[PDB]
């Protein structure tokens, strides 16, 4: 008996069905390419990757064919691109074997980590919380959702990020310091993971600023693409 309508649940469209992935939390894992944490001044050998999250509710389904135009955001003159390779959760637990992590993974989507890095920049440096520059507005654009009953469980797969036709990003999902199998079992330490559940696995080198006008498109074999334009704030 709500006082008020709630905002509906973000739902993924699901490639070659009818029926949407609803979602529950949204968990990113950060400095989860050797060379990337390299480019962001970090050592990937002697600290490990970690999770931020995002709400539900930043997540922007992106239907194939078609391109989001995503408003420049507030407060920041520096905002980031990061491509992503995106795992759904279709079944939860705590403490997952790192041996059946990947059954949990009900399927997988191309995303956008997108960040005002210069916030998030200012709140690493002053040990405080990044929600500012990553929790924000419409922050998760995500492609059509591929179950892993069509595309099994890739360990090797091509990831890539263009801006106005200039390759950005170009790296395998296989240069992931914590696979998916391994992101799924740590972060299920932390968190009782749940259906609905996404996780964002990290970003690889060439991350960069991207202006009004400019358009981007990303793209993970076996998973198509994701078409994003920044329009005015
Ligand atoms: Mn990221």
């Amino acid at each position: 008996n709500h006082l008020f309508a709630p905002e509906a649940p973000v739902s993924l469209t699901i490639h070659g069905s009818d029926q949407t992935f609803p979602v529950r939390r949204v968990y990113c894992v950060g400095r989860n390419y050797a060379a990337h944490a390299r480019e962001m001044g970090f050592d990937p050998e002697r600290e490990p990757p970690f999770f931020f999250c995002k709400p539900a509710d930043a997540v922007v389904p992106v239907a194939a064919g078609s391109t989001l135009e995503l408003a420049y955001p507030s407060q920041t003159g520096n905002y980031h691109y990061e491509i992503e390779l995106v795992a759904a959760i279709g079944k939860g637990g705590c403490d997952i074997p790192l041996e059946q992590a990947e059954e949990h993974v009900w399927g997988y989507a191309v995303g956008l980590d997108m960040t005002r890095r210069d916030l998030q920049m200012r709140m690493r440096e002053m040990g405080r919380p990044w929600e500012i520059g990553k929790a924000f507005d419409r922050s998760a654009p995500i492609g059509p959702l591929y179950p892993a009953s069509q595309v099994g469980h890739p360990r090797h797969a091509a990831i890539s990020l263009q801006v106005d036709g200039e390759d950005r990003q170009r790296s395998d999902i296989d240069q992931l310091i914590w696979s998916v199998a391994e992101t799924v079992s740590y972060l299920s330490r932390f968190f009782e993971l749940r259906p609905g559940d996404l996780v964002f696995t990290g970003t690889p080198e060439g991350v960069g600023a991207v202006e009004r006008g400019e358009r981007m498109l990303g793209a993970i074999d076996g998973l198509g693409e994701l078409s994003v334009r920044v329009v005015l704030e």
